[PDB]
C-alpha cells in the first residue's frame, strides 16, 4: 500500500552554552576574526556538565513528533545517528525511545560519522516503504567533549546539536526519496581517527585523554576528499532522479565549514541562495548538521508540495552520501 | 521488480586462539565443569594481540561473498553490526568494504548490542527491496577485550566471532523476510553497561580500569527480560506471518547461554532439535551469534527452498527482535 515516505515532522535542539569565536580564539592564541574568516562559524553551542547526548536527542525528537502531530504508538522504529553515545554500551537509541514514550518502537544507533544521518534516512525510508510504518530518524552529537586542543580544526569547528525527522508512510509515487547514493572509501580511513578506546587499542591505565581525542593527518586532504564525495554522490542522485541542479529548491549539505559548502554548491552549479547554511550559528555537529538544518529551514519557510531537496554529506571513513527528496 | 530478498551467501570467522572452559575455570578459581554446567559453553575463540575487528569481519564477509558467488560491483551497501569497532572514529564498516574490494558499496556501522544483526538484517532487506541492489550484512565483535574477570557471567560467556550474509534482490513474492518485529525497552538501560568512554563519562587519565569494561547489575533480571523480549517478538512475527511454531524448520536464537535458548524454545513450543546451537563451540559473541549460526547450519545442511527460519535476539538497552525468513 505504501509507496513513499513523507518527512512529516522536524525538530532540533542545542545545549544552553553559546560559545562565541572570541572565547576560543583567546584559548588558542588566535587573532580576532580568525575563526569566522576561515570556517564561516560565528558561534556554536556546547554541552554543560551533566548534559547527556540522549537528553539532547530527546528534545529534538520530541519537537519532531509534536511537529508531525503523530501518535506515539505509530513510531515503529527509532534510529539514532551518533558518534558520541552516552555509553559505549548499551546504545543510546533505546533510552531515547523510552524517554519519548515510544513504547512500540524498536531502536538502534548508527555510527557513520558525519554521513550518519543520510544513511539513517535512506535506511528508514526503506523501512517505511517496506512495512508501512513510521520511523523517527534522529542524529545527535556532543563533539565538544571530543575536542582536541592540539587539533585546531576540532577546537574551532566542533559543536553540539541534535536534529530529528519523523518519516511517515505515504501512498503516492514519484515523491519522497527519489534517489539515494551511499558510498564509502576506506582508503581514507586513517585521515581522521581517534587512536584509543576501540578494540584496536582499548583505553588502559597509563593513557592520556588525548589518545581518546580526534586526530587529523591532513586537513586539506580531508577537505578535497569530502568535496569530491559530496559532489560525486550529488551528481549521481540528480542523474538518477532525472533532474538538474536547476530543479533543486533547497540544497542542504553537511555543515563542515562554509568553504566546503561553497565548493560543492559551485561544483554542482547550484545557486548559492538555495543553500541552507546553519554553520554560522550552529557550528559543525557532525551527523546532526543536516536534520538541524532541515528543522531550521522548515521553520523559516515550511516545505511546500513539489519542492525538491538535495541532501549530501561526507564523513570520516571515509563515507559519503546524497539523497534527493521531493516534497 | 524486486519483491523480496534472498540470503545468497553465508560466512563466518573466528580468531585463532581456542579457549576451553578449563583455562577460564582455572583463571577464575572455579571447580571443573562449572562453566558448561551453568552456560552450555564448552569452548570459545578469543582474539590475539594484533587481531582487528575489521580483519575478523573481513574473513566472514569474504566467505559469504564467495558463497554467494557475487560480483563485487553488485554490493551497494555494507552494514556492520558491532559493539567493538577498531576505533571510536571512524566506523569500521568503510574499512571492511575497502578491504573486500566492494568499490561500489556504501558502509555504516550499527550499534544494537546483541540485537544488532536482526536490526541490520531488517534494514538491509528494506534497502534490497527499495533499490533492487544487494547488501553485505556483517556482524562482528571482539568481546574478549571487554571482559571484566570480576563480572563472572561476562568472563565465562563472552567470545570473539564474525558472521555475514549476502542479501540479494529477488523478484518473487511470498518469500524472504515474511515478518520482522523490532522492539526496545529502555527501562532496562542500566542493567548492562560500560560506565566510561561514552559521552557521559569520557575516557580520561586515571580512570578505573573496570570503568571501561562491561558491568551487569542483575543477571537474573537480564535473563528474564531477554527471554520475554525474544518470546514476545517471536510470537509476533509468527502471527504476522500466519505461521505456527510447527511451521518453523530452523530456530536460530541469539546464543546467550543454553538455558536462555531452551527457555525461549520451550515458551514458543518449538521442537528442541530444530534449534540451531552454536554456543557450545563458539560462545556468546553478541551480534555475531545469529549470522555465525546461519553459516554453520547452512554448511551442515544447505538451506532448502520452502524452509522457514525464525531468528530472534535480545540485547543491552534493552532491545529485541525477531525475523521470519522463508527460503
Amino acid at each position: 500500500q505504501t509507496r513513499s515516505s513523507r518527512m512529516a515532522g522536524f525538530g532540533h535542539a542545542v545545549p544552553a552554552r553559546c560559545v562565541d569565536n572570541a572565547e576560543i580564539e583567546a584559548s588558542l592564541g588566535l587573532e580576532a576574526g580568525w575563526i569566522e574568516r576561515r570556517t564561516g562559524i560565528r558561534s556554536r553551542y556546547w554541552a554543560e556538565a551533566g548534559d547527556t547526548l540522549s537528553g539532547l536527542a530527546e528534545r529534538a525528537g520530541r519537537m519532531a513528533l509534536e511537529d508531525a502531530k503523530i501518535n506515539a504508538d505509530d513510531i515503529a522504529l527509532t534510529l539514532l545517528a551518533t558518534s558520541t553515545p552516552d555509553h559505549l554500551l548499551p546504545p543510546s537509541a533505546p533510552l531515547l525511545a523510552h524517554r519519548l514514550g515510544l513504547t512500540r518502537s524498536g531502536a538502534i544507533d548508527l555510527a557513520g560519522a558525519c554521513s550518519g544521518f543520510l544513511y539513517a534516512l535512506t535506511l528508514a525510508d526503506g523501512f517505511v516503504r517496506t512495512y508501512g510504518r513510521a520511523v523517527l530518524v534522529a542524529a545527535a552529537n556532543i563533539l565538544s567533549r571530543r575536542i582536541n586542543p592540539a587539533e585546531r580544526a576540532s577546537a574551532v569547528l566542533f559543536a553540539d546539536a541534535a536534529g530529528a525527522v519523523v518519516l511517515t508512510p505515504c501512498p503516492e509515487v514519484k515523491r519522497g526519496v527519489l534517489s539515494a547514493d551511499l558510498v564509502a572509501d576506506g582508503s581514507g580511513y586513517d585521515l581522521i581517527q581517534i587512536a584509543a578506546g576501540g578494540s584496536s587499542q582499548p583505553f588502559s591505565a597509563g593513557m592520556i585523554a588525548e589518545d581518546a581525542l580526534m586526530t587529523m593527518r591532513d586537513g586539506r586532504e580531508v577537505f578535497s576528499r569530502a568535496v569530491a564525495l559530496m559532489t560525486n554522490t550529488s551528481q549521481r542522485v540528480l542523474h538518477e532522479a532525472e533532474l538538474t541542479a536547476a530543479d533543486i529548491s533547497r540544497f542542504v549539505p553537511h555543515q563542515a565549514n562554509a568553504r566546503m559548502s561553497d565548493a560543492v554548491c559551485g561544483n554542482l552549479g547550484i545557486e548559492r541562495e538555495k543553500t541552507v547554511r546553519t554553520i554560522g550559528s550552529f557550528g559543525n555537529s557532525s551527523a546532526a548538521t543536516i536534520p538541524l538544518s532541515l528543522s531550521i529551514t522548515n521553520a523559516e519557510r515550511p516545505l511546500a508540495g513539489g519542492e525538491t531537496l538535495l541532501l549530501t554529506a561526507a564523513g570520516a571513513g571515509m563515507t559519503g552520501g546524497a539523497v534527493v527528496y521531493r516534497v
